[PDB]
């Protein structure tokens, strides 16, 4: 029907293709004769990279008979001689013309698998506009020919020409979606049949919690994580014909694994890696006020998008807060933007770096992403002033779109230049804002230092004493607090250099 | 709206129409443009919004805004929606910057007659008034309507009731509280609804309403 060869997860889609491609090569000749239509002669199927379009591709081909199929990448295609870009699109063609002149209606039907197609064939109106126009002229031309069946693979399908897409030349479009949590299922009972009948599976394993905690694999993840866990196995083991692979063999295979729509555990990880102190009751606070957007996030209908600002001086602590905010939701598709992943590019690059990272957020179901400066993203420099319109602009068309379909997002940016924002009339796109002061008291300074131990109560005792007869109006942030504390700490006698050191930092 | 569509379809020499929808940012322009432009049966129609130049480089806006135009130029019937027009000119106000060749396609765009016996009507929206004023572009345009805030109770009681946030003892306490709590009033239909859709979380009661519609106006 459809699982009885090797895909899972996908139903609806295959009916659909099922019953467009199909239904007139199975058929008896006469009947379709008599009903006097043609056969499709195209097929374009698109989705995110890794899904498993090729492997249906190939499926489609087996189950219909059909020679080998004849597969070509975009890019491979162009040449630099004259002429030569455009033969190599003419070669694909000739077995086919060849038999179907021969045999006549009686032939065997030909595939041809097209990968890559928003690369080359691109809208026209140059070596791109021949290749165009030579495709065109030869899926359907003055000679007729109907013994063939061309698929095409993209990702991105508002970038291919609008004649190339017209009844006739590509008329079944489909989309392929991620795996569900029954696809997912599926895919793992296709996957373990080897090590099932061959009985090389424990009888511990269970399936359906594995499928339950693999969310926004891939499907070829899938692969890799059980491959790994039977090379874990197997090399724990070396009795060579009693080898038997457990769930702990799995659970380790998983953690080993990291999925490409999934958390970014380092960057955050790194991003706080000084550790979050509670030094006042601000912290909760804001702590709380993050948690319940979070949860405003998760449980709307109609609220599929919120921005969130948070912004205060500089050094206050910004981006370890809202790190702290985003690894406390448990939200699957997590993901950052920042000054370090950018430099080194040129404009158009990061202009096209911040705009994928764009589109693979609306592939999932829950999501959220963190943007970070969001002035040295722009290079802003006081003097003329100076800066880049077309990132700025780019940010601001992004800020405002709401996904796609039935998703969710959530957006949150730091910064530290209100003012320049408010100058840029950039603040309309912010739906609500946060802000974080830095620490005005002696007590405060106290509870850090207790709890970073910087000395014996007796020296810290001496130095608030002493800090509190001298400077009245303490004012500084955390980390010049925590950097001033490991100075001193390696540096000789409390006062001789904290209490200095304070006092010239405040 | 209608009276204009009606203009275009049955006339002799009306063979292009422009307008210019205007009004405090906020307000619901692009709205109103949509419905005007579903309740009139043309055969062809097409939007430009910068939600779709989006990552491109200038030339291939330019192209796109040209195929697009010549695209409107085959059928017997068309209507074409542009929104912004002062974000597809990107407009940034210390400088000031922007973009002259996009500006200058669009101005030389407004002004064409459609080839033989076509018909065309352009509904293009903005926000910035004062701007376009000030680049010299309002001769383009052959009116110009006006879309205004919200500026009484009675009409945030309406909207309450199209919500279902009221509760009839609700409407009447928000309402009393606001009466005195608020002397001027004048808020989009955007933000109040997302200020109605926010305080339905927590504490539904009238406060959080309250708190939410006077720190917005
Ligand atoms: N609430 C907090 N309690 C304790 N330490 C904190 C807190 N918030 C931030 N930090 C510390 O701040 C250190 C660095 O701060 P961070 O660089 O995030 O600050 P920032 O103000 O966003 O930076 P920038 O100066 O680049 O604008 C981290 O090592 C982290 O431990
Ligand atoms: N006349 C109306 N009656 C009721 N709701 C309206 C009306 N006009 C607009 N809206 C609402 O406005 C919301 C969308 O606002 P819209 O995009 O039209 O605003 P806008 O003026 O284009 O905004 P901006 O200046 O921020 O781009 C929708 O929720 C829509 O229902
Ligand atoms: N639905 C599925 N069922 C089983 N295996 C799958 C499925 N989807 C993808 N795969 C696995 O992914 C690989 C197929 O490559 P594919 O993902 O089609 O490449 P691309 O999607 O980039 O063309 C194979 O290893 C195949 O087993």
């Amino acid at each position: 029907k459809f699982e009885d060869l090797g895909v899972g997860g996908l139903d609806k889609e295959f009916t659909k293709i099922f019953r467009r491609a199909f239904a007139s090569r199975i058929f008896p000749p006469s009947v379709i004769e008599k009903l006097g239509i043609s056969h499709v002669k195209g097929l374009l199927l698109y989705g995110p990279p890794g899904t498993g379009k090729t492997l249906i591709a190939r499926k489609i081909g087996t189950m219909l008979n059909a020679k080998e199929p004849k597969i070509v990448n975009g890019p491979e295609i162009l040449s630099k001689y004259v002429g030569s870009s455009e033969e190599n699109i003419r070669n694909l063609f000739k077995d086919a013309e060849a038999e179907y002149r021969a045999k006549g209606e009686e032939s065997s039907l030909h595939i041809i698998i097209f990968d890559e197609l928003d690369s080359v064939f691109k809208q026209r109106g140059g070596v791109g506009d021949n290749v165009v126009n030579q495709l065109l002229a030869k899926m359907d031309g003055v000679d007729q020919l109907n013994n063939i069946l061309v698929i095409g693979m993209t990702n991105r399908k508002d970038l291919i020409d609008s004649a190339l897409l017209r009844p006739g030349r590509f008329e079944v479009q489909v989309e392929i979606h991620l795996p569900d949590e029954k696809g997912r299922l599926q895919i793992f009972d296709i996957q373990t049949k080897k090590m099932r009948e061959n009985n090389m599976m424990s009888d511990d394993v269970n399936l359906a919690e594995l499928a339950a905690l693999t969310k926004n694999f891939s499907g070829a993840e899938i692969e890799g994580l059980v491959k790994s866990a039977s090379s874990f196995a197997i090399n724990k083991t070396v009795d060579i014909a009693k080898l038997k692979v457990t769930r702990e063999d799995f659970l380790n295979a998983l953690n080993d694994v990291t999925p490409a729509f999934g958390i970014s555990e380092e960057d955050l990880k790194t991003c706080v890696e000084g550790g979050m102190m509670l030094y006042s009751e601000r912290v909760n606070s804001i702590l709380k006020n993050g948690a319940r957007y979070v949860r405003q996030v998760r449980e709307s209908d109609k609220s599929r998008l919120v921005s969130l600002l948070i912004h205060g001086p500089a050094g206050s602590g910004k981006t370890a807060l809202a790190a702290e905010i985003a690894l406390k939701s448990g939200f699957p598709f997590i993901r950052l933007i920042s000054p370090n992943e950018l430099s080194g590019m040129s404009e158009s690059a990061k202009i096209a770096y911040i705009d994928n990272t764009f589109r693979d957020a609306y592939k999932s179901p829950l999501n959220i992403l963190v943007i970070d400066s969001l002035e040295t993203l722009v290079d802003w420099v006081p003097i003329g002033p100076r800066f880049s319109n077309n990132i700025l602009q780019m940010l601001k068309v992004a800020l405002k779109r709401k996904p796609p379909q039935d998703r969710r997002l959530l957006i949150m940016t730091t910064t530290s230049a209100y003012s320049v924002l408010q100058q840029m009339d950039i603040l309309s796109c912010f739906d609500n804002e946060i802000a974080v002061p830095n620490m005005t008291n002696l007590d405060e300074l106290n509870n850090v230092m207790i709890e970073s131990n910087f000395l014996d109560d007796a020296g810290r005792v001496k130095v608030i004493n002493e800090l509190s007869r001298s400077c009245p109006n303490f004012n500084v942030g955390i980390k010049k607090t925590l950097t001033n504390i490991e100075t001193a700490r390696h540096d000789e006698d409390p006062v001789n250099e904290l209490v200095e050191l304070m006092t010239q930092s405040a």
